[PDB]
This record gives structure tokens, sequence and C-alpha cells, in this order.
């Protein structure tokens, strides 16, 4: 009887195959012949974008450990090429064939396939992806269509991309929305680049959810009337966030765009533009589109007639070439039978941990938890651990299964509280996930173990990336010392987010936003650093238009278009004018002292004041407790 097999072959499934591998588990991989989305974009060409994540948060550390010497971002092509290499030394593991249903009896599986084979498996594990609307739109949509106008319901991560590749033959967006929230993907500190995955310092959350949240939520929630934000300059971009019942923030079930802010897009790529949009870095920064009217937000509720296809805002009712619906997704799971009759219906907040389904045997699902920033990568390997001891530990699946049920409850009770189930359950602040799924298995740290200021450093302040879990005890990986250290020493030991934390430790919420948003440039949808852009930008177009082959002729003036820009961006040219310290100057002398004692022993630091008797108090957090752990 086969004791493990894997249904569907991509990348999420990479690090379990491994994993089983290595303890010599015996595995089958059931995979379709017609592989996935990006087989679609390779063989339509279409491998033309990069990651919105860091090579650090999107390759696992088996990578890392080996290719790391800078953070970047990825090509399509260079993860699509990983996902060919590690598939290259599988692929004699792999079956080529569609599973159409499983069968699931009191310790075994029956797996079903479109040949009509028929396989027997004690465990088995689902890594099958999503069905993604959008998809069609990427993998197809032409590059000609010219001067029309769009409509988009959302604004998600796809939509934004399109968006990138519709503005430079002069398409106009309109966003009809219940708002958005975007995030620049990369924000210089002290002039060094950081994504910003890199400045969530997450074990923070441990000393109080209070601190974590006054730290991390102004750029999200409007808890700040700086003039330079977008949620003020633009407040249709603001969303609802009453179903939020929750102390964890940022909570479970928030999405986030991440977007080129244009500034960083010119400290990266000026010095040889047509090269880079050509290897996939496309200017995606939709803040700068708002600010130029390429894009313009209009109510929810704005008033549009699809059997006429026109759009009534401004008192103009305006005509589109296409409505875009909307990214909806959908986990790619196979009819699954329980006891071998009744029907499993599939709902993120009824599985632990998003891996763990009730009612079914030895049945684990492996990416269908998405992370709030940073690459799938951290998410898939931490998962691929839990099931990989699950699967070959039966001691470990007792302990988690016994009291499956009460984890479950315990989990959704701290994370969603009394919120109705979401189509977003599924999205989880990257640095939660992984430590949770650590303090499952038993690789995490405990903070009372750190000795020096530069290990407080190491706990709170380094990411908490997947691999800085494998560092050392049951799933390390060779290299891993060296990958931190590099890591480190590039960072500054990450000694900036942990002095913005010791910034706002007595602050309250509004004085925590005001600070955040002193800096001369602040992290997110800074509105005073697009207009000093605007010659760049034409120069972008230009290089854009030179690496697609584009004609257009940017002197047709759509008067129609600038009464609806100049309805949209009316807060926008009274708040813009009230424009015009404390961050800049904390985080310079901060990172000054800090670095100062990086070797000093925490345990002996005497009674500036009270921040050494709050660095003190990190060796015994008060809000270390995860009952669904414990
Ligand atoms: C446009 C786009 C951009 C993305 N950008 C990023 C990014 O910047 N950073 C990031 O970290 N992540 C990103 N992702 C998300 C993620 O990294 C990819 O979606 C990734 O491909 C998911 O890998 P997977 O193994 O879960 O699924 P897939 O790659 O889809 O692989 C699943 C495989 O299972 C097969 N399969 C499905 N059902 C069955 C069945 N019943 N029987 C047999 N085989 C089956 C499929 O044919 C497929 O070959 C992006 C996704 C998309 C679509
Ligand atoms: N005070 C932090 C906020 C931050 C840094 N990184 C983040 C990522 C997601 C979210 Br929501 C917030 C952040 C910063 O500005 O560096």
């Amino acid at each position: 009887m086969l004791e493990v097999c894997i249904i569907g072959f991509g990348f999420s499934a990479i690090p379990l195959v491994r994993e089983l591998a290595r303890t010599q588990t015996e595995f089958q991989i059931i995979s379709a012949e017609s592989g996935s989305v990006w087989d679609r974009l390779s063989e339509s060409g279409r491998l033309d974008f990069s990651l919105v994540s860091s090579f650090q948060t999107s390759f696992y550390s088996f990578d890392l450990v080996r290719d790391y010497e800078k953070d970047y971002y990825p090509t399509a092509k260079q993860f699509y090429e990983m996902h060919e290499r590690w598939r290259s030394v599988y692929e004699e593991k792999i079956i080529r064939d569609f599973v159409t249903k499983i069968e699931n009896f009191k310790d075994y599986s029956l797996i079903s396939t479109r040949s009509g084979k028929t396989y027997e498996a004690k465990h088995v594990v689902l890594a099958t992806g999503f069905d993604r609307l959008m998809n069609t739109f990427l993998s197809n949509f032409d590059n000609h269509v010219s001067n029309k106008t769009f409509v988009f319901d959302t604004m998600g991560d796809s939509a934004n991309l399109l968006i990138a590749k519709l503005i430079p033959n002069n398409n106009k967006i309109i966003l009809r929305t219940n708002g958005f929230t975007a995030l620049d993907q990369e924000v210089q500190v002290l002039g060094k680049p950081f994504t910003l995955d890199q400045l969530e310092s997450p074990n923070f959350r441990y000393v109080s959810s209070e601190l974590y949240d006054r730290l991390m939520m102004s750029p999200v929630y409007p808890r700040t009337v700086n003039p330079a934000v977008s949620y003020n300059q633009f407040p249709l971009i603001r969303r609802d966030f009453s179903w939020v019942d929750s102390k964890s923030s940022p909570p479970n079930g928030l999405i986030a765009i991440k977007y080129w802010p244009i500034d960083q897009y010119y400290y990266h790529f000026n010095d040889d533009l047509e090269n880079y949009i050509s290897k996939g870095y496309l200017l995606n920064d939709i803040a700068m589109w708002l600010h130029t009217g390429k894009v313009i937000l209009v109510p929810s509720d704005t008033p549009i007639n699809f059997d006429k296809k026109t759009i009534t805002y401004a008192g103009i009712e305006r005509s589109f070439h296409q409505y875009v619906k909307g990214d909806a997704e959908q986990p790619r799971l196979p009819t699954i039978l329980i006891n071998g009759e009744t029907p499993f219906e599939y709902l993120y907040r009824d599985t632990f941990m998003g891996v763990i389904p009730q009612r079914l045997n030895n049945i684990y699902f492996l990416g269908y938890t998405r992370p709030f920033t940073g690459g799938l990568a951290n998410i898939t390997e931490m998962q691929s651990l839990f099931i990989h001891k699950l699967i070959t530990q039966p001691q470990f699946h007792q302990k988690i299964h016994q009291n499956l049920s009460k984890r479950i409850t315990a989990y959704n009770q701290h994370y969603y509280g009394a919120a109705k189930p979401r189509k977003h359950d599924h999205t989880v602040p990257f640095g939660f996930y992984t430590e949770d799924i650590a303090r499952l298995i038993g690789i995490h740290y405990q903070p009372n173990e750190c000795r020096s200021v530069r290990d407080l450093l190491f706990y709170y302040a380094f990411p908490n990336n997947a691999f800085k879990y494998r560092l050392k005890g049951e799933y390390a990986v060779d290299g891993v010392d060296e990958l931190i250290q590099k890591v480190n020493d590039k960072h500054d030991h990450y000694a900036q987010v942990f002095v913005q934390a010791l910034s706002i430790r007595n602050m309250n919420s509004d004085e925590a936003a005001e600070w955040d948003h002193s800096a001369r440039r602040f992290s997110f949808n800074d509105m005073r650093h697009k207009e000093g852009y605007r010659a760049f930008l034409d120069t972008y177009l230009k290089a854009y238009r030179q690496v697609e082959n584009i004609s257009v002729d940017d002197t047709v003036v759509d008067e129609e278009w600038n009464f609806m820009v100049k309805e949209a961006c009316q807060v926008r040219d009274k708040v813009a004018p009230n424009i015009e310290y404390s961050k800049d100057e904390d985080v310079n002398k901060g990172i000054r002292l800090i670095l100062s004692i990086l070797d000093s022993d925490i345990s002996s630091l005497p009674d500036e004041a009270q921040s050494i008797e709050f660095i003190r108090r990190l060796l015994q957090p008060k809000n270390y407790e995860l009952l669904f752990i414990r």
C-alpha cells in the first residue's frame, strides 16, 4: 500500500517532496499533462513581468543558501525556470494524469483518474493550486488595443499588472470599487532599499497586540490626517473594515496590492531602462496613476448599463471597451467523498492552519494559504514541514489530531473572532503563520533564550522567513547560517525596525500614526514623491513602447476624461496644497544606540531611560499564549 500520494506538482509541493525523499518515505506524485498558468504564459510568450515579492520570501531555503547574493525581485521567467528545474529533478516520481475523485476511508483514500487508473494511498496531499478568472486576461488579452476606456470592479495584484500593461497605450482606467489597500513593495531606509516584508518585525505581537497594531496599521486604517497620504488625497480608496473582530493585527483576511513606487523604480532601473523593461520590470505605481489621472476612482454605486456599455459619472454617460468583473479564486479540489459517500465541502476556517480538513483522514492541503505580504514560498515551505512531520511521525499526528476540533475553534477565536466566513479568510500575515507552524512543530525560538542585544534583534526584528527556522533542529538546511549572516550584514541586523517598535512603545494609535507619517518620505503611498518623476515617466512610456513596438499619439485629448479626472481629483486639489522630522530623527539616533550595544548581555543591562527597562522585558513577553498550540 502506497504511503503518500501528492496530487498536483508545480511550486507548492517542492519542499514536501524534498523532505519525503530525505526520510526515504515511499511517495508517488500525480499531476496533469497540461501543467499550470505558467506553461500558458510560457508558450504564449507572456513571461514578461516580475514578482511583487523578494527573492528571500519567494524561493525556498535550499535554493537561497546557494543563490542569495543580494535582495532582488525575480522575473516571471526566473520563477518558472526554477519550477522547471525542480520538475526535472522529480519527473521520475510524477505520473502525468488528472485526478477526478478521491474516496476517503478510515486510514486510506481511493484516487480516480481520467485514464481510469486507480491508486490506493494511506496519506494524500492536495497541491493543485487555484482557478483564477483573471488568468485569461494575462494568458490571452491583446496589447494592440489603444485609447479605450476600461472599468474594473475590483483591485488586486492581477488587475494592477493588467493596468500597468494598458496605460502605455493611453487606455483610460476607471476603478468602481469599495476601496483597496495598496502598499509600496519597497521602502528606502537611510538610502537603502528594504522590501516591505523585511520591516514587519512580527514577533513584537508577543510584547503586546496594541503595540504591534499601532506600529503596523496607520498605512491601512485612516488614522493620520497628513495630507500627503493617498487615503486623504483620494478618499474613495478607503475600505469598510467593520468586518474585523480580532485583537491580532494585521488581521487574517486583509489583502493588499504591492506596487513599485516610481522613486524606487527609478533608483533600480533608470541606468539600463529598455533592457530592464524587456526582462519584466514594469512600472505599476497605482498612486502615480491616481496622481497623473491615468486611473480615476468613482463611487462603488456609480450607475452602469452593460446593455449599452456606458458608465454614468460626472453627468457624462461614458462608453467603455471592457468591464473587468474582478478576480475570484477557488482551490482546484477534485470531488472528495467522506467515508466513500458524502461530498466534502471546502471552507478555509474549517481546516487547521489551512492544511488539515475535518471528517477526512490522512488528507492534507498544501498551497491554499495566501501570505498578506512577501512570496508564497514562506507559507508552502512551512506547510511542507508540518505535513512531512504529520505523515512520518505518528506521535505528532496523534498530538495534532486528538484535539483537532478545539485547535481549529481556538485558532478561529484568536484570528477571526465572531466575524462571518469571508472569501479572503485564507490570507494571513506571513510572520504570524510561519511562527505559528514553527511553534506547532517545535523548530521555533524561545525569547527567554536570547543572551545579547544581537540575539534580541534576531528573535524580534529578523523576518520570520521559512529559512529562519531551518538554521538548526529537526528541519535544518545546510548553509542557512551563512545565509542569515549575509542577510544580517546587508540590513544592519534589522536594527531600524527594532528601533521603530521602541519609538512607539509609549504612544497611542493616533500618535503612532502621526509619527509613522512625519518622515521626509514615509513608507507607503507618499503623494509628495510623484510630481518630480513626470519627466522620468515619459522616458518610461517611450522605453516601454520601444520594447513592445507600440505607436501612439500623446496629443489626442479626451475632454470627457478631463472633466471626469478633475471631478475625481477634487479632494486632492483641496488637500494637497495643505502639505507642510521625528521618525527620521528617532530612527537615526536609535540605530546608533542599538548598533553600539549589539554584543551587550541583556540580563546584565543597568536600571536612554525606560527604553532599557523595555528591552529587558523582551526576555519575558506577556502576550506569548496561542491556545491553538497550548
Ligand atoms: C499571475 C500570477 C502572479 C503571481 N505572482 C506571485 C508573486 O509575485 N509572488 C509569489 O510568491 N506568488 C505569486 N503567485 C502565486 C504562486 O506563486 C503561484 O500561483 C504558483 O504557481 C502556485 O503554485 P502551486 O504549486 O500551488 O500551483 P500550480 O503552480 O498551479 O501547480 C498545480 C499543478 O497541479 C495540477 N493539477 C490541478 N488539479 C489537478 C488534478 N485534479 N489532478 C492532477 N493535477 C492537477 C495543475 O495542472 C498544475 O500543474 C502568482 C500567481 C499568478 C497566477
Ligand atoms: N511602521 C512600519 C509599517 C510596515 C512596515 N512594513 C509593513 C508591511 C505591511 C504593513 Br500593513 C505595514 C508595514 C514601517 O513603516 O516600516
